[PDB]
DNA sequence: CCGCAGATTTTTGCGAAATCTTTGCAGCCAGAATATAATGTGTGCATGACGGCGAATACCC
């Protein structure tokens, strides 16, 4: 905070602070919107031709 | 003071090996890959000169 530090340990502090720690589900809520993410990403890569022709020249 | 002997000088020759690059090997080493149970906490704070001094906010008049 604004206390005439000069530690950045001190205010590191501060910033993990400010978030709140997560459940076992909110792990898994979160992982599946990230899931989410990536399968929209590999349908993006897959309306995609030439990356996928060139995945096939890998096979 | 001159020509040959001892000493010194001239010339041709072979073995040896070391070095530079390439190839095979072993110790060194780097990243890539796998899914054990563990999240607001630690932590060092070590501590008794003395004089000068401006800068930085406070507070009376």
């Amino acid at each position: 905070e604004i206390g005439r530090t000069t530690d950045p340990v001190r205010m590191y502090m501060r910033e993990m602070g400010t978030v709140e720690l997560l459940t076992r589900e909110g792990e898994i809520d979160i992982a599946k919107r990230i899931e989410d993410g990536i399968n929209q990403v590999q349908c993006s890569v897959a309306e995609y031709p030439e990356a996928i022709t060139y995945l096939l020249e890998q096979y």
